[PDB]
């Protein structure tokens, strides 16, 4: 068997920025103590992997990134008591240690052991099990699951059902989890509200869903990309609005729509302006604003505090405010009992060997999530 | 009698911004429809006010400025069916008017007849009630509390109970009321939790008073006076802190006294930068932070919107979040029956013709709340 040995697998990896990945034959150590070696089964195309690509995201290059995923569970590490060999799993790019004052906080998710607010692309003891090319390569968020095979902590990964379909559920490792949650757990959306989602991607629809899910009333989904309509309409939108057909800032239009502001807003693009209009755009007195979209690297918003003061919550999150290693298998069981759908996310289907072609349809417009298959 | 004719009674007005007040008569038309003309007995000096002196606070001048008083009903218009003559009452400068979709929110309390936002400096009905050398004064905030008598709204005051002593709870009018309902309502501060309070002025004192009602095991107060310090620990503040007397940025000062950062933060000043390092003294993942401070005229802030990304929450409020109408007689009946005390906020207690030598106390960072008495 493999257990105790070096894997040779293919994975892509990203030398440098604004490049294609490389796939290419690495080397995967096997796991130390409290670490998972897992046979990827199917990943997502996140915008946050592309985000590494275009350095709107800075992580220490080169990497194997990948963070939405599925496998089975190859071996385990010394003292691993929460997965076995052929389990299948979803990686957890926001660990859960269990231990830290966030893990045990009723609200809190982001566990203090995240590879996200200072990243070193690494494992939890600061080295790395890939080698590529005889050089080390680094991790991503301590999942690394564009790859065959890849190294996990404990504290990154999940058993999930057995019967679980993975080319679906992959999805619950980021996109799905991350806009449902933004909306049912983060904001805590009402029934009977208006809310105003801006982006309509996988995250976006995945907001949708939980606004619809949550009984909303009036769901606007914002793009200026009007081909993204029709789909937000599909799972829940109730009227889209393009920016670029209006002479007024979109937060005017929405503002007049929803007779003086939106209950909930949500960004989930990217783009400081975007997280400001987002929030001038939910009512000033008892609005609430979620930013979900990954901002540029080290750069600052301008704002005026008085949307604030008349009374406007604004919140972020990351991975919908789940406790990831609780939430993901519960998240798996309900989609099992058909509580929510996932094919509606999934727009394209290709082999892992066509990862760039799965990078091209993401940055064209055409998809929303490409699922790759190993 | 006065009922039905105009009164001259003596006024502070402001002709101009950073000058002194004009201690003066004026003449107060008798009130119209829907109207209360109220003999003030005594009114509390907020940096508010002040801010209307030095351009912090732009209102159209030349103005009758206050805000945060108690006095008797002298007479009430047609259709006055809330308040009588003889009543003890509390001008309500977030006024409730029950009918707007704010006032229908179980959590707004910015009521959109508020004179706040887009400030005309009248009545309800777009003129004034006050004339002065044979020119027209403005209103502030509907209630304009510096002058022996004014005429407000009837969604603009509050009935209190008759054996109100009007020295002490006009306090309840703005200062206590902020500042302990930014604790209690808008932060919700937990038990056992650890607060940061920026500001250790009255607003701020009340803030500490409401974290201690709340439970707050930590309740950590932030002043660049250490004359302040004494006051606030009295009121519940367990460390006090000076930025002044630290090397480091106080948001990380505050982090480190707090082991990873504040369960609830709160601007309590009015600066761009305090806002900014109070976000970020509130932990990353689950924390609270509130501004109450009152922002310079048409000044953004610059953040890093990673800050909130994490799961920080950040929000503001008018008026410690409370329905104005609802809220300030049920504040008097606590204050009668000893659930928290103003007698801390007062430092001085001046005849309304010291007007000016009160302003000069705040300023000077020698007084808490002056009450200036008519
Ligand atoms: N907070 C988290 O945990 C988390 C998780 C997953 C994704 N993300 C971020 O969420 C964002 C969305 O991810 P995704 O759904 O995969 O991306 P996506 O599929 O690229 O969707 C973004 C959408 O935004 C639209 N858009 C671009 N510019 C504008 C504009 N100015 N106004 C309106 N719409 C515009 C665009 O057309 C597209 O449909 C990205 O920034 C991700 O990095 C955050
Ligand atoms: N949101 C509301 O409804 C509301 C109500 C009442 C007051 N306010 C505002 O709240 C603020 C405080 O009012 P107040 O308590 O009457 O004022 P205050 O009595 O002037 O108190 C302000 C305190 O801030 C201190 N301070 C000044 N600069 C700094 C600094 N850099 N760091 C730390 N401390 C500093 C100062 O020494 C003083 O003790 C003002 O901006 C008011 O306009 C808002
Ligand atoms: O898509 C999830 C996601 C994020 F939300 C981030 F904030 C981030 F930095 C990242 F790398 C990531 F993958
Ligand atoms: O002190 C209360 C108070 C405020 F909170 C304001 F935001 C404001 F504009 C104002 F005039 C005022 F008096
Ligand atoms: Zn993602
Ligand atoms: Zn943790
Ligand atoms: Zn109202
Ligand atoms: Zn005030």
């Amino acid at each position: 068997s493999t257990a105790g040995k070096v894997i040779k697998c293919k994975a892509a990896v990203l030398w440098e920025e604004k490049k294609p990945f490389s796939i290419e034959e690495v080397e995967v150590a096997p796991p130390k103590a409290h670490e998972v070696r897992i046979k990827m089964v199917a990943t997502g195309i996140c915008r946050s992997d592309d985000h590494v690509v275009s350095g709107t995201l800075v992580t220490p290059l080169p990497v194997i990134a990948g963070h939405e995923a599925a496998g089975i569970v190859e071996s385990i590490g010394e003292g691993v008591t929460t997965v076995r060999p052929g389990d299948k799993v979803i990686p957890l790019w926001t660990p859960q240690c269990g231990k830290c004052r966030v893990c045990k906080h009723p609200e809190g998710n982001f566990c203090l052991k995240n590879d996200l607010s200072m990243p070193r692309g690494t494992m939890q003891d600061g080295t790395s099990r890939f080698t590529c090319r005889g050089k080390p390569i680094h991790h991503f968020l301590g999942t690394s699951t564009f790859s065959q095979y890849t190294v996990v902590d404990e504290i990154s990964v999940a058993k999930i059902d057995a019967a679980s379909p993975l080319e679906k559920v992959c999805l619950i490792g980021c996109g799905f989890s991350t806009g449902y949650g933004s909306a049912v757990k983060v904001a805590k959306v009402t029934q009977g509200s208006t809310c105003a989602v801006f982006g309509l991607g996988g995250v976006g629809l995945s907001v949708i869903m939980g606004c619809k899910a949550a009984g909303a009333a009036r769901i606007i989904g914002v793009d200026i990309n009007k081909d993204k309509f029709a789909k937000a309409k599909e799972v829940g939108a109730t009227e889209c609005v393009n920016p670029q057909d209006y002479k007024k800032p979109i937060q005017e239009v929405l503002t007049e729509m929803s007779n003086g502001g939106v209950d909930f807003s949500f960004e989930v693009i990217g783009r400081l302006d975007t997280m400001v209009t987002a929030l001038s755009c939910c009512q000033e007195a008892y609005g609430v604003s979620v930013i979900v979209g990954v901002p540029p690297d080290s750069q600052n918003l301008s704002m005026n505090p008085m949307l604030l003061l008349s009374g406007r919550t604004w919140k972020g999150a990351i991975f919908g405010g789940f406790k990831s290693k609780d939430s993901v298998p519960k998240l798996v069981a309900d989609f099992m009992a058909k509580k929510f759908a996932l094919d509606p996310l999934i727009t394209h289907v290709l082999p892992f060997e066509k990862i760039n072609e799965g990078f091209d349809l993401l940055r064209s417009g055409e998809s929303i999530r490409t699922i790759l298959t190993f």
